[PDB]
């Protein structure tokens, strides 16, 4: 099979940052897909499934409203045009402020027309809340249709 | 040299409804797959990957009893019945009432199935009044022959 | 007629408080060499595979302490029988008379597998599993 695919996971060695890596146990890059500057590089034109999941955790609810964001964006090689493909906002806290641990997952996915050389990023606003407790809760991937 | 495929997308102009479209970018319908009677028509017998995604948005949480469902069904050409292939239920609310915030909930379904020629697939939701087209974020239904 | 190893297993509605997978039943299947041994999918050949799973949790009202729901797909390597997580998720259905709640968990990805590898799809709270209707809980693979 010649189908361009990628399944990348968070690097535990770069805690405090969301750094994607093609880890030995459960991650990969195949059939031309590359991982450069924390981005997935598309080898050829066509429709692709782009999916992701990040998990936020904390202990108790502090001051004001904690806002959690997760965004998937595209950089086209032509005009270096950046566009938002998928995005979501979550507020984990609501009048707790005493403490008990909370969990907030963000999952995103969709089918998009990509061009050869396009770069995809999957970013978060609060890397300090990113959970590293288990092996495969935070991942980012592409599957050509 | 090519296999039957379909990637149909929901009509944003069909208010409070889930209406599928092939006549769009980037909607696909090839090698015998037909979009007929808001359903996908299987062109030949074999193994298929069936998948869908829907997005729900609610204005706030007046009660914790709000229930969201998304179901892919098979209407078999022979016996002519409606059987569930894939289904999911979600409760988007936990208390709230003070100001109310809009919520967003995606639902994903998909699997491999042995299908027969001429049988039909439907992808439905219980609350089409909650359906949304935001970036959280996509509404489609598709089949890929293996 | 496709030569690709594939599988689509569903939870047994007769296995109370257990998550026990069943095949070639209603719209379930095992094909082109995929086996079902000790509740795990046995990979028949080397290569890239699409792996996916869904589980549904139901509960009547929220009780004492915080309820945590988990769903995990694991890889047990043929050579050393080592068990590594491929995909995992955590959900909290309760946020502090009878009030039923519903929580679905869907996992999916692309993975390089070897011949002889075993795949499990497990949950922490089988007492909350909901298989009352048909396409509510499933596990499967498709070879690229
Ligand atoms: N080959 C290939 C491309 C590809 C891979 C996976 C899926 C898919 C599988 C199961 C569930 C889904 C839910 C939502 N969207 C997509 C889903 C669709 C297309
Ligand atoms: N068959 C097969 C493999 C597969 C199936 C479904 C998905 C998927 C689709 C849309 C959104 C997602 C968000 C988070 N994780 C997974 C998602 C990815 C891969």
């Amino acid at each position: 099979s010649d189908k361009p695919v990628a399944h990348v996971v968070a690097n535990p060695q770069a805690e405090g940052q969301l750094q994607w890596l093609n880890r030995r146990a459960n991650a990969l890059l195949a059939n031309g897909v590359e991982l450069r500057d924390n981005q997935l590089v598309v080898p050829s034109e066509g429709l692709y499934l782009i999916y992701s999941q990040v998990l936020f955790k904390g202990q108790g609810c502090p001051s004001t409203h904690v806002l959690l964001t997760h965004t998937i964006s595209r950089i086209a090689v032509s005009y270096q045009t950046k566009v938002n493909l998928l995005s979501a906002i979550k507020s984990p806290c609501q009048r707790e402020t005493p403490a008990k641990p909370w969990y907030e997952p963000i999952y995103l996915g969709g089918v998009f027309q990509l061009e050869k050389g396009d770069r995809l990023s999957a970013e978060i606003n609060r890397p300090d809340y990113l959970d590293f407790a288990e092996s495969g809760q935070v991942y980012f991937g592409i599957i050509a249709l």
